[PDB]
């Protein structure tokens, strides 16, 4: 559906054979693999390395029967695998002709056409490579996930309140900071803070 | 670096060998099952290692099959380095090895090859975090100690470059030689400096940059 863990796997051909194709849409990272057989198993195994590596949320197929398959969907489902690429690939080619006569296997040309695509930064102005961007853009979505739990975590507490000791105590509200004497609910559409005095908490 | 530190192990399991790379800073892991244990597989694992991560030092186990020719031929290809070899940092990769294997045993008879439940592996171990809501995992460490460097690294050379360059000073309204401060910036009527706890603008005429 939507998480920042968006990828697109895409099959390509070349020499009489398939690269099995995958790139971080955000970052715009990529890193393909020659696949034997096209078929729907080979994709899958391909997931299987990828999404222990990399954090695989979510990917996007050109329908092909080794992505519609539900050969893939036994790992999609074993990896919690919710289930431009085309601009990349060419960019792909690009790099694995110019390469050709340095390697054995195609398979070798292919990776080193990775790795200089990687690499590859964008000039010379404060812009990083790919193999940046999908680094830091990563390493914000832990720091983005990491406050987020933190703030669940601590509305597990949740709060009654009232006003004066002739008001009546609401919720349970859910807790959002304590402090300075006062605590601070989110009551449902509204933060408000009250006196510790006029506060109930209980772990839920 | 030791955001580029990467040690390489090949073990044998029910049958054949294993590559296994190991982000020593992280514990971030990254096995495969190669055919035969061939400096000629090794070179090539190592090709796509580096492809997706940044690898700059290699600590090799030094058997033959690292130690190949065939395969520093690639490192160069690459910009990895080597080092000399050896309870600290020696089970930093084996208490790896069975760390790989304890976890492959538990998804064997799940998985319809050997690498299906290495890679099962791969996955669980840096999937696995360190608690419940704390404790990072070797995926992400790994994320966050390359990237804090990416923006990290470029801009703390400067400060070390430019702070190298001790100096002394006697502040204004008064003729005591303060020093040596660590220079901060430099203009052509005053200079900035960073004495212990105080960041101090002295003019041109009361301090004394240090050479070296
Ligand atoms: C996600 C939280 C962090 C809250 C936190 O963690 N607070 C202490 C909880 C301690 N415990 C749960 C352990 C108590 C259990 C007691 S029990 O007896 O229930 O066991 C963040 C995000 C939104 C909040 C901020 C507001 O937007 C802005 C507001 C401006 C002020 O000028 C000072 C900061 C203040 C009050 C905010 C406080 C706090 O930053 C909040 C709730
Ligand atoms: C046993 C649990 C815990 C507590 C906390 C939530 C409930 C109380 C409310 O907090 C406050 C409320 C105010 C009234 O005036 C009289 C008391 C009353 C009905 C509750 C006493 C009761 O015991 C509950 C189930
Ligand atoms: C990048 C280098 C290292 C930076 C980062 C920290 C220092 C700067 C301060 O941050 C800002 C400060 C503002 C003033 O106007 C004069 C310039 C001054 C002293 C610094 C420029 C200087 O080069 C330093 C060492
Ligand atoms: C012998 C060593 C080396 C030298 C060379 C660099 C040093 C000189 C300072 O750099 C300049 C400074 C100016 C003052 O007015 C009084 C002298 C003073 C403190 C230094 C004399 C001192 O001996 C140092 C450590």
């Amino acid at each position: 559906d939507s998480s920042p863990g968006i990828w697109q796997l895409d099959c390509t051909h070349l020499e009489g054979k398939v690269i099995l194709v995958a790139v971080h849409v955000a970052s715009g990272y990529i890193e393909a693999e020659v696949i034997p057989a096209e078929t729907g198993q080979e994709t899958a195994y391909f997931l299987l390395k990828l999404a222990g590596r990399w954090p695989v949320k979510t990917i996007h197929t050109d329908n092909g029967s080794n992505f519609t398959g539900a050969t893939v969907r036994a790992a999609c489902d074993w990896a919690g695998i919710k289930q431009v690429v085309e601009s990349m690939n060419k960019e792909l080619k690009k790099i694995i002709g110019q390469v050709r006569d340095q390697a054995e296997h195609l398979k070798t040309a292919v990776q080193m056409a990775v790795f200089i695509h990687n690499k590859k930064r964008k000039g010379g102005i404060g812009g990083y490579s790919a193999g940046e961007r999908i680094v830091d853009i990563i390493a914000t979505d832990i720091q983005t996930k990491e406050l987020q739990k933190q703030i669940t975590k601590i509305q597990n507490f949740r709060v009654y309140y009232r006003d004066s000791r002739n008001s009546l105590w609401k919720g349970p509200a859910k807790l959002l900071w304590k402090g300075e004497g006062a605590v601070v609910i989110q009551d449902n559409s509204d933060i408000k803070v009250v006196p510790r005095r006029k506060a109930k908490i209980i772990r839920d």
